[PDB]
């Protein structure tokens, strides 16, 4: 049976999009930029932030220098920083903590796997620290997701390999991330995003222990 189970954090633990969004938007108001409205931001998600920069500035054909443009990114993340404030244990997703709660009472390895430079601390907020034997430091790797190396990173950090181990992920990037690592991916998704070569599931709700085990039985 899998040794451990290895998990992003934005659209499988949580959500943090609509964070995101605000925080984008707060500063084109301040910038004097129309158009960043919630049909708009659907072209962020996932993207960089400097690249999420640069589509907010080309709404307006705005040419900025490389100290501007580092000041507005700074800027951004400051607001994103104070609206992530409030989060509660509320916002964990359904299925969640009871998957945790019995991936640990069945002795399976729990680890983030993140792109989230806030993935300790929404732990915390969330109150879901006691249950992870290791977050993977999205600043020591060499390469983001689609590259393996977080994936890599978690699966070691706890004393496993990947192909020992479950990766839960709601992007494209994520999923490939996971498959190049020699984890076994399960989506939360569509597979029109995900593809249509993996197990995905329409919510959370379907992250079981029982799930799990029976994905895991049938890739054998
Ligand atoms: F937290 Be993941 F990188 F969406
Ligand atoms: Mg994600
Ligand atoms: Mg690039």
């Amino acid at each position: 049976m899998f040794k451990a189970v290895l998990f992003d954090l934005n659209g499988v633990i949580t959500d943090t999009a609509e964070y995101h969004f605000r925080a984008w938007k707060a500063l084109a108001e301040e910038i004097g930029i129309n158009g960043v409205d919630r049909q708009f931001n659907e072209q962020l998600k996932g993207v960089s932030r400097e690249d999420s920069l640069q589509k907010i500035l080309d709404l307006a054909d705005k040419k900025v220098s490389a100290e501007e443009f580092k000041e507005l990114a700074k800027r951004k993340n400051d607001n994103y920083v104070k609206m992530i404030q409030d989060v509660s244990p509320a916002d964990v997703y359904p299925g969640i903590l009871q998957l945790l709660k019995d991936l640990r009472s069945n002795k399976i390895k729990i680890a983030l796997a993140s792109a989230s430079k806030n993935g300790p601390f929404l732990l915390e907020r969330m109150n879901l620290t006691g249950y992870f034997d290791a977050i993977a430091d999205p600043a020591e790797v060499a390469a983001s997701k689609p590259a393996p190396d977080i994936f890599i990173a978690a699966a070691h950090a706890v004393g496993v390999a990947p192909s020992e181990s479950i990766g839960l992920e709601d992007s494209q990037a994520g999923i490939q991330a996971i498959k190049d690592s020699g984890a076994l991916p399960i989506g939360v998704g569509r597979p029109e995003d995900l593809g249509d070569d993996i197990v995905i599931v329409p919510d959370t709700s379907h992250y079981t222990l029982e799930f799990l085990k029976e994905v895991w039985l049938q890739k054998q």
